[PDB]
């Protein structure tokens, strides 16, 4: 059940786990900067957050535009799964 409450942060799933944090960040920034100001991009070197990223936009509308635009966009040969970050509560 996807998160549907619009949020300035997008949760991205199903990313290619063979890519170095530093390359993935640079490549996410390249495809997401179009939608507006990115505050940060969180990827981890964990087993908890491996095929997973947070793109934190300044504006919710940036996030909504990035979500619709890039839903299923093939990135390192895998369609990205994008939802809104979980709500404040």
């Amino acid at each position: 059940v996807p998160e549907t409450r619009p949020n300035h942060t997008i949760y991205i799933n199903n990313l290619n786990e063979k890519i170095k944090k530093d390359e993935l960040k640079k490549s996410l920034h390249a495809i997401f900067s179009r939608f507006g100001q990115i505050l940060d991009i969180l990827v981890s070197r964990s087993l908890k957050m491996r095929g997973q990223a947070f793109v934190i936009f300044k504006e919710v509308s940036s996030a909504t535009n990035a979500l619709w635009s890039m839903q299923g966009f093939p990135f390192y040969d895998k369609p990205m799964r994008i939802q809104y970050a979980k709500t404040d509560s």
